[PDB]
């Protein structure tokens, strides 16, 4: 009963919050210790933008585990297929090849677009990779041209990473790269700093973040938005994140 009281308070906060947002938003919260979730508009599908780099890296790790690739493998840069600007390290000091491990790191820590392209190449192309990650991790068929996630989808992916990193060091490495990511915004706030693993995503009107907040009783959170004002969208994510953090640290029910 005490749990339902607390989770109902989380729900009240989510409902109140989305009322304030000019645009479309989905929010999903997961209390990792109990498995209890609360969502508002948690099934609306949004263009993934860079959030897809998380399951991409998971798939790369799975592929290494299968024996088909090794972390030490040198992956060649293909100008004619891999070049992309925006976020990343590679574009701004291009090398002819990279260890697979390095790509894996850069795709998350620096949201590196070229790294992402080179990972898709390694996995047999983006259509194949997308089919595999969606089918295996979400039990869904993807749109290859315009892949989508709901906030609930994001929670399914985060839960898998969080559970399985206990026995999969390469998933722990992904998590750690999410903690070390260089974009100190959205779910990363003065309150959550040093205690958040997150993957931002941005494209035009799409502004997202998804992650795990390392409160004493930890929780997963996904906030996906589409709206006209990028600054407002990012500020909304940070605001809701801090409000949930405060509840989680101050009113968590005795079990």
């Amino acid at each position: 009963s005490a749990n339902t009281v607390f989770f109902d308070k989380i729900n009240d906060l989510l409902v109140a919050s989305v009322k304030e947002f000019e645009g479309t938003v989905g929010i999903s919260y997961l209390d990792l210790e109990t498995g209890e979730q609360r969502s508002v508009n948690g099934q609306h599908e949004f263009y993934t933008a860079s959030t897809i780099k998380v399951p991409l890296t998971m798939l790369v790790a799975d592929t290494v585990a299968s024996g088909q690739k090794k972390w030490t493998d040198l992956i060649p840069y293909n100008a004619e297929e891999d070049y992309e600007e925006g976020t990343g390290i590679i574009a701004y000091n291009i090398q002819p090849e990279y260890p697979l491990k390095t790509l894996q790191e850069y795709a998350i820590t620096y949201s590196d677009n070229i790294a992402k392209n080179m990972l898709y190449d390694t996995l047999g192309g983006d259509a194949k990779a997308k089919r595999e990650m969606y089918q295996r991790y979400l039990h869904k068929t993807p749109s290859i041209e315009e892949p989508q996630f709901s906030s609930e989808d994001a929670l399914v992916i985060l839960q898998k990473l969080y559970t399985e990193k206990a026995t999969k060091p390469d998933y722990q490495a992904i998590y750690d790269s999410m903690k070390q990511s260089v974009f100190h915004e959205r779910m990363e706030t003065p309150t959550t700093q040093g205690k958040v693993a997150h993957k931002i995503g941005s494209y035009d009107e799409f502004i997202h973040d998804m992650g795990i907040l390392e409160t004493p009783h930890p929780f997963a959170l996904a906030i996906f938005t589409k709206g006209p004002d990028n600054a407002k969208s990012a500020a909304f994510i940070a605001s809701v994140t801090d409000k949930l953090w405060q509840l989680q640290v101050s009113e968590y029910p005795n079990q």
